[PDB]
């Protein structure tokens, strides 16, 4: 919503690693060893949760829903990633404590 952030979030510096883990919850990426998921790339969560944060907390949200919203859908997926792409993507500033005021407060999905 505020454009403060984004317009700087998605000017050009938009996130990965942040809406990727997520994307490494489905069969869009490979496996090796064991791991909560990407086991080949363990180190997104303590990055996303930086990479998230390092564009301040008026980027961490609602900002994020960008990251988020192309998290996978990118013309026309119906309602279905978005779904659990958020239900997924709820949890991250839980565990990323990165919005003390309240962006994107959501959850009740």
């Amino acid at each position: 919503q505020p454009q403060k952030c984004q317009r700087e979030f998605q000017q050009e510096q938009h996130l990965r690693a942040c809406q990727q883990w997520i994307r490494q919850q489905l069969a869009g990426s490979p496996f090796s060893e064991n791991q909560w998921g990407p086991q080949q790339g363990p180190s997104l969560r303590e990055q996303c949760c930086n990479e998230l944060y390092q564009e301040d907390q008026v980027c961490v949200c609602p900002t994020l829903k960008q990251a988020a919203k192309s998290v996978r859908v990118q013309g026309q997926h119906g309602p279905f990633q978005s779904t659990r792409i958020y239900q997924i993507a709820k949890n991250l500033p839980n565990v990323c404590n990165m919005k003390q005021i309240g962006t994107c407060p959501f959850i009740a999905i």
